[PDB]
């Protein structure tokens, strides 16, 4: 072990083992997760050349093969709990996305929960056996956010009792779906339903796209890879063009609506919750690499005659990393809170889940790159593992609701809540602070209240600005568009308050007093950093005075010093194995330099 | 031409051709640049497969080759003139870094400036035929920022009149230098000079590393590529392990220090300037792609049931992109001001270049990714060109002085300047605003510069006073510096922000064309007012502005977005990037995205077969 890391670990104020239990949810969840990862770690079937050394084609081949053996192995070892499947999937794929994600994550769940019994007979087992490989084709070249503008049609033919699936234009072609290019022989296709001569809107269809066995595209199917991307090298993100392709009537998903044989027409928070936890995980891994490597890397001078200190001793380096470390923990607890209240429980839930998806993904996105730039040159090399974490996490800000649009869906629920209050009614939950229309900087409860007042101020500015535009502009929709920057600021401040409140609240449930102490130092640093970084939002409305902002900035610098001796153990508690970080700089043992020279010598331009 | 791009172009308030002249410096520089680009455009020798469809080894092969053909062709056409060489190199390489950069920019220039006739006679002449290909090996796996901590040794042997170049440790190994991997047969190596007695600190040594013919590595020499990176696929960024390797004593560069045969020992600022222009250019390309694509892309609804509008009509899309286009222009004018100051030039220049290199590169870095995310899904595809612009620009924040270190140099200068003014002496230059230590008009660039001045003065004074407090507390200046370093970086940031607003504001008064001046005025006001909006706290404290003034700043930014909307396509056209320089289906001049996108994908590698 590198003696800087052993020393850092020996001087910690808390037992990281106990903090891993808190993050997993219980000691048994830690044991069960470690057992699953340790099932995989030395399995040769899950070993391969470093993926940064391979072509995109080879990376795709490696990932598809792993996803197959892994479906087989999970069944052999009888792993079947949804948490456990995800522990297994995560560790097999080492942070990379995996080509059966849509089959296992959308196609199979959709069959079990949205398909008819006769659809399940026909499709479910061949899908579970990977005889049928499925994807979900929603987005078109021309439309992703506005699904009402999707051009794909499903036209009912009563003479043959089929749906005719059509891509009438180049923009109409399905674009992005994972596994669509090369892997899948079936797709669930979102299409505008036309029956008689009327459109009834968006409905979902099971569409065979390739021959089972041969994998040849069916007549009237054009399908392929959309080409290389910033990341997702391992995923055959694909296009699908349908030329009036016919399917049985009975391939429509009729859970909420039906077409009769004569043509008559009768009348997710899970994934956004998962994405907050993925934001936590990605930022956590990035903080682990950069903080360990900051404890290993010596550079430059503080005391002029003295040896090069660890760069983590520089107040600037602390300022780059510790507020991210605090942010990581905060997001870990927001992700847990939302997972544990989705099973408990709605307009607020939808609004809250959209906003936190956007808030956590944006903030983690920026975090990861600040972590990479904090390592200096070696950060930029794939030896850091930080480029792959960035490029594979960043599309979280665009898919499953583009972040700006999500914040506007949040703002709609905040304006609805504002109008409810000013019309004399009462609102509930996280927006209950809208009913009410001097800070102690070492109190999480007191900073939560500061963040509450910031949100109420920005929500009232958005409402009033909106009210003036509604009175002045030619349409309410123009008024909305011309208030949209202020509506996003309101949704943002709302989300930031929710994160402070949830992290503050978690502290009271920590049983171990040493862990409660260091999490409180993270919760205070998160809250105080956010005030420092948004001072104007606390100064206006007189929520806080200039002297208090001075004291906020003094306390942030002290918290950096408090956190320094606990930083390594705090990232150690995330419990990422070296193979999950993919990082020479961030190895558990801190032996970077001998391993960097090996990695570099073995790399491809030296054959 | 896409009819949305035709309509926007036709209703522009100004002539983008005259703005290109302002950016290039004259109508003749524009014409000459375009001529060099257009002879490179029709040269079959500079043409290759889509770089996005190739492996890293193929990318490197395509690059070193275009770089060799490029040296030969610039001699043939007599392309001398630094501006012309830059225009030629920029266009051949299409935004990618160039694997002869260290050869042409550090090896040959160092031989011409520093080498004695003897050294120049046996080195610079075959180097000018590409028989010798050199590099400059400064950084080690263990040291980059702190050069004094370099571990490579050059020990003098008085007997055999040689230097011993040794790499004692794995950390000592030279690491990163462009060309060092595969390209170079020769390196200027930076080492600690030990002669008989002890060490006389950092000196340069000419170390041949590969044979001139076999290109085989010399005895004592271990050399290779450091592996794949976030970008720079085209560059064999390299390592160099020297095993007590022997070189003649006349291999030491001795323009300012010498070692006699008796072993007797006797006696980054142009680059930083250039990187400011690089920050400007990279941000400008990203704005070009995102603003054109935003004028082409229709999505979602304003009045429900009316046609889906161009996404550039959404205020949020305007707020992501117009502030960045205003920054791209600010940065073009800061780059030109640096170039113009350097040529002409009683220190401030070192401080100001460091701080402006860090300020601009950090801000451009953030802005390129914002442009990419503004394009939605298609942004993330290499079809957008934006992932490449970002990965090949981003190391600018790390190399040629790590940005935080550079802001800390700028802050040494600001603290010295502060102490000087508070001891009664007058400072000059961009810090002359400190001399003046003890209602803002938001339509006046001059009054907005003044606000920025007061913001900077406030944060400089806070850094200074916080530093004095820690000095008396800890009784160590170097420790008190560390414990103030976050405040000190904040003072340099605000200083550099002020300088940018000042220069943009002052550029507006030299614009001849009234219509151009009026729109650049709108960009300058948008830059200034967005910066206040984003930093309202730094203006609210010390009573520089009031809450009601921040309210009006916010109203005026919303107004300038609407005004800039009808000029935004023309403003990005005026950067005069060719399609092949942008490398972007989304950002093509003609706005024909969708049919071109489908062709691009259909021809991409995984569609060589239907079943993989
Ligand atoms: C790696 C990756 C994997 C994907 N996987 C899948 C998949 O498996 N299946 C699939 O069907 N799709 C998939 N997608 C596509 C994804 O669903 C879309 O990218 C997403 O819906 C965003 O839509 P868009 O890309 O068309 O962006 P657009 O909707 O075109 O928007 C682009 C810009 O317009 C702005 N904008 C749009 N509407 C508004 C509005 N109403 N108000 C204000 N601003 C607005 C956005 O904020 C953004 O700034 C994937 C995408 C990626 C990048
Ligand atoms: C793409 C690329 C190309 C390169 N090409 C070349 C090349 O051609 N030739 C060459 O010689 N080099 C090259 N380099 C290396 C480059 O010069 C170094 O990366 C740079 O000098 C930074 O030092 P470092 O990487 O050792 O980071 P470090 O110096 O180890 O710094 C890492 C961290 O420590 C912090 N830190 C360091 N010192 C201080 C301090 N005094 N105060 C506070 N914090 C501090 C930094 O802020 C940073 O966050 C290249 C690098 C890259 C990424």
């Amino acid at each position: 072990m590198n003696p800087d890391l052993r020393r850092e670990r020996d001087s910690a104020s808390f037992n990281p083992e106990l903090l891993t239990h808190i993050l997993d949810g219980s000691p048994e969840k830690t044991r069960r997760r470690r057992e699953i990862e340790n099932m995989i770690l030395n399995d040769p079937d899950f070993q391969h050349e470093d993926l940064n050394f391979l072509t995109r084609s080879q990376r795709y081949e490696v990932a598809v093969r792993k996803s197959a053996i892994m479906v087989k192995k999970m069944r052999e070892f009888g792993i079947a709990d949804p948490d456990e499947i995800m522990w297994f999937k995560n560790f097999v794929h080492r942070g990379r996305p995996e080509p059966l994600d849509l089959h296992l994550g959308m196609f199979l769940p959709t069959l079990l929960h949205q398909a008819t019994a006769e659809q399940q007979e026909r499709f479910f087992m061949p899908a579970w056996n990977l005889e049928i490989i499925g994807t979900y084709a929603q987005t078109e070249m021309g439309h992703g956010t506005h699904l009402r503008g999707l051009e794909t049609t499903a036209t009912y033919d009563p003479e043959t009792q089929e749906f005719i699936l059509n891509s009438p234009t180049v923009t109409s072609i399905k674009w992005w779906p994972g596994g669509l290019g090369k892997t899948s022989n079936h797709a669930i296709v979102l299409a505008q339903l036309i029956t008689k001569g009327k459109c009834y809107g968006l409905h979902a269809f099971i569409v065979p796209i390739r021959e089972i066995g041969t994998h040849k595209p069916l007549p009237g199917i054009t399908v392929g890879d959309i080409g290389p991307k910033f990341g997702y090298d391992e995923i055959d993100n694909g296009y699908l063009k349908m030329d009036n392709h016919r399917i049985p009537r009975e391939n429509m998903l009729m859970k909420y609506a039906q077409v009769k044989p004569d043509g008559t027409y009768v009348k997710m928070v899970f994934v956004r919750s998962f994405l907050v936890g993925e934001a936590a995980r990605a930022l956590s891994k990035a903080c682990t690499i950069a903080i360990r490597y900051s404890a290993v890397r010596h550079q430059s001078e503080i005391k002029p005659g003295e040896p090069e200190p660890q760069i983590l001793d520089f107040q600037t380096q602390q300022y780059k990393l510790f507020p991210l470390l605090a942010t990581a923990y905060a997001f870990q607890f927001v992700g847990a809170y939302m997972k544990e209240t989705y099973h408990r429980i709605l307009p607020e839930l939808h609004a809250l889940t959209a906003g936190l998806k956007a808030f956590t993904s944006w903030t983690a996105n920026t975090g990861i790159e600040a972590c990479r730039m904090a390592c200096g040159g070696h950060g930029y090399s794939h030896c850091s593992g930080l480029p792959n974490i960035y490029v594979n996490f960043t599309p979280s800000c665009t898919f499953e609701g583009e972040n700006t649009v999500m914040m506007l869906q949040t703002a709609r629920f905040l304006m609805k809540s504002y109008d409810q209050v000013h019309s004399g009614k009462l609102v509930c939950g996280m927006v209950s602070y809208l009913n009410d229309l001097m800070v102690d900087i070492n109190s999480p409860e007191s900073l939560t209240e500061a963040y509450k007042l910031r949100a109420a101020r920005l929500v009232e500015i958005a409402a009033k600005n909106l009210q003036k535009e509604v009175i002045h502009r030619k349409s309410k929709e123009v008024a909305w568009n011309l208030t949209s920057v202020d509506l996003v600021r309101a949704s943002e401040a709302h989300c930031h308050y929710v994160v402070v409140k949830l992290f503050s609240e978690k502290l009271l449930k920590i049983q171990d007093k040493a862990i409660q102490a260091v999490l409180r130092s993270l919760c205070l640093l998160y809250s105080l950093y956010g005030i420092s970084q948004n001072a104007g939002d606390f100064l206006q409305g007189s929520i806080m005075t200039e002297p208090q902002i001075t004291q906020v900035n003094q306390r942030v610098k002290e918290l950096l010093t408090l956190i320094r001796s606990d930083a390594v153990a705090l990232v150690d508690a995330f419990d990422f194995q070296d193979v999950t970080l993919g990082s020479v700089l961030g190895r558990y043992d801190g032996n970077v330099y001998e391993n960097l020279f090996e990695w570099a010598k073995n790399s491809p331009l030296n054959k």
